[PDB]
């Protein structure tokens, strides 16, 4: 909840290319990202509706 | 140090237009941002070098 939407966008130390969506504050909506597979933080969300549903 | 430096820059809901930079992840490194004067985070630094020391 709100506190984690504001946590950067972290792709994470793995190498695969998982296209995710996180918060932006700058933005004030859902932007994508490129996340590794491992690590990463809660600000990661598998669809733009799913991070808007909880973020925005 | 570390924990701070993974929020996103946040401009806040003060009026003003202020320049400070703040440690971007991806990029691992410090870059500029505008603060509104109040609120936000901690991620919020007048120069490069404090945040860079503090980050970096």
């Amino acid at each position: 909840v709100r506190e984690v939407c504001s946590e950067q966008a972290e792709t994470g130390p793995c190498r695969a290319m998982i296209s995710r969506w996180y918060f932006d504050v700058t933005e004030g909506k859902c932007a994508p990202f490129f996340y590794g597979g491992c690590g990463g933080n809660r600000n990661n969300f598998d669809t733009e509706e799913y991070c808007m549903a909880v973020c925005g």
